[PDB]
């Protein structure tokens, strides 16, 4: 095929891939080193690492492909020894699997953040995410080093412009392993992305999710530190030690026979009741009432959060902080709240609350604005792009293992070219398209 064999493909592919990935890295560096409030620096860390992984993979492969075209093909002439072909095979496989596993790591992380928000906020440290991206790399590099040892081999592919995984036992096992490793990556990505979208639709009110991150959600009847029956977001059922008395208390509050188990919607209903009662306490308190009225809906949630943690009297003791809230001295009020025994006992919770009072945003807890639909469309796009670009290669390889005269050589070049396109689209899908086309979103 005179059409498929052209130097115009690697030239335009390298050009588009280079610009996108070098710029994605530049924007990530400007957005991460800021030192603000949110610990979502790990999401920037993954995108930044993905851009680097994609850029290096293109810089190491494409110049060789260009050189063989200029020399008038015959890879075996330019490389009589097996060094460049095995190296090319290695660099194609290590950077190919790394892109798919980083895409999967992000999918898993987003899913954990939304499906288990309480556990995510306390268990992370950021050092774990940096170690995972290092570990994934070494595990992939070790697998890619198998033909060097003896398991499988890297051969010259049609039209003699590139090298890849060859398709008795060693060659077939190494090829099958790559095929199943690639399909596992796509299945893990699709599953976590579908789970995330489903959960974004299920999301409750902004107050509900705020206290879920701070206190946690339990849908089964459990005992607290004092031994009292509790459910949902810290809702005490009864002070009686009887389990029967607790199940009948929950059944009265809900309506139906729950038998210790409830739904997120029912937990939100019990939470909304607790919100009504805490507002009653605030309005009845002489000191908390003028503060509550002067504050906006977002800042009121930060006050309700404090009342849930310390109680009506506990919050009232912060006389100096409350006076600054009505006077709208947000920066000064933050300092006085930080100078407390509460801040030292629960540093992560106090930091998220103080930021909500200071900025008047949900930023410390998450997005939840118009970004909730923006993320849904972005996750949907990932699944579409990843499947069209990476499925033909993976299916072609499984077909080759299962065993002009054949037109498989022509389609295999189309298949690897599509898989290479995924690492050109990556900076656009994950960062650049949102950062550039952020204005037409408000227009539409
Ligand atoms: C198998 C998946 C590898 C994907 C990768 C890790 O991202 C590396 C691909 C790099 C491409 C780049 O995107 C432009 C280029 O040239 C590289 C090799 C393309 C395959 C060989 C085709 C040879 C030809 O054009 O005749
Ligand atoms: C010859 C081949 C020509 C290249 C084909 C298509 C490039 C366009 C691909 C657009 C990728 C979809 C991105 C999208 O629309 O989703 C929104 C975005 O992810 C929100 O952040
Ligand atoms: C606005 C988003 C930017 C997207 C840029 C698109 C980059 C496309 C670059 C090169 C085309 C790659 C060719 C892959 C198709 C394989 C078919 C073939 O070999 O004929
Ligand atoms: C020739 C190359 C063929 C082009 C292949 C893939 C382009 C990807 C199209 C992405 C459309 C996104 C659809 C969506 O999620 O709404
Ligand atoms: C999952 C979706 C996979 C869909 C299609 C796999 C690509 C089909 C490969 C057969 C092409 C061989 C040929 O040229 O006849």
């Amino acid at each position: 095929d005179c059409g498929s064999v052209s130097v115009a493909f690697p030239i335009t592919m390298l050009l588009t891939g280079f610009v996108g990935n070098a710029l994605a890295m530049l924007l990530v560096s400007r957005s991460y080193r800021r030192r603000e409030s949110k610990r979502k620096k790990s999401f920037l860390l993954c995108i930044g690492w993905l851009a680097l992984t994609d850029l290096v993979g293109q810089l190491l492969t494409t110049p060789v492909v260009i050189v063989v075209y200029l020399s008038k093909q015959r890879w075996e002439h330019i490389d009589p020894s097996g060094r460049l072909c095995t190296f090319f095979g290695l660099t194609m496989t290590v950077f190919g699997l790394s892109s798919l596993f980083i895409a999967s790591a992000m999918a898993v992380e987003r899913a954990l953040a939304i499906r288990a928000p309480h556990w995510y906020a306390s268990h992370m440290k950021t050092r774990a995410t940096r170690a995972v991206l290092l570990g994934v790399w070494l595990a992939v590099l070790a697998f890619a080093l198998l033909p060097v040892l003896g398991v499988g081999q890297y051969t010259v592919q049609w039209p003699g412009t590139w090298c890849f995984i060859s398709t008795n036992w060693g060659n077939l096992f190494f090829a099958s392993a790559f095929a199943f490793l690639g399909l596992l990556a796509l299945t893990v990505t699709f599953s976590c992305n579908l789970a995330t979208i489903k959960a974004l639709v299920s999301r409750g009110s902004n107050i509900f999710e705020m206290l879920r991150i701070d206190e946690g959600l339990r849908l089964k009847i459990y005992k607290d530190t004092e031994g009292y029956y509790t459910i949902g977001i810290g809702h005490l059922l009864t002070k009686s030690p009887s389990l029967n008395a607790a199940k009948s208390e929950l059944d009265k509050a809900i309506g139906r026979n729950t038998n210790g188990v409830i739904t997120k919607d029912e937990a939100e209903k019990l939470f909304n009741q607790d919100v009504d009662a805490t507002v009653r306490g605030i309005l009845r308190n002489a000191k908390l009432k003028p503060v509550y009225d002067s504050l906006d809906a977002v800042r009121r949630a930060a006050l309700i959060n404090m009342v849930f943690q310390m109680g009506e009297t506990g919050v009232a003791g912060f006389t100096n902080s409350l006076r600054m809230l009505q006077q709208k001295r947000w920066d000064e009020a933050a300092v006085n709240l930080a100078k407390s025994r509460w801040y030292n006992q629960t540093p992560n919770r106090a930091k998220r609350v103080i930021t909500t009072f200071r900025t008047g945003t949900w930023d410390a807890y998450g997005s939840w604005g118009r970004i909730t639909t923006e993320t849904a469309i972005q996750l949907m796009a990932i699944m579409c792009v990843l499947s069209v670009c990476w499925s033909p290669l993976l299916i072609m390889m499984l077909k080759m293992i299962f065993n002009e005269k054949q037109k498989e050589c022509n389609f295999f070049l189309i298949a690897v070219r599509l898989a290479s396109l995924n690492q050109i689209l990556d900076p656009w899908v994950y960062l650049l398209l949102r950062k550039i086309l952020g204005r037409p979103l408000e227009v539409l």
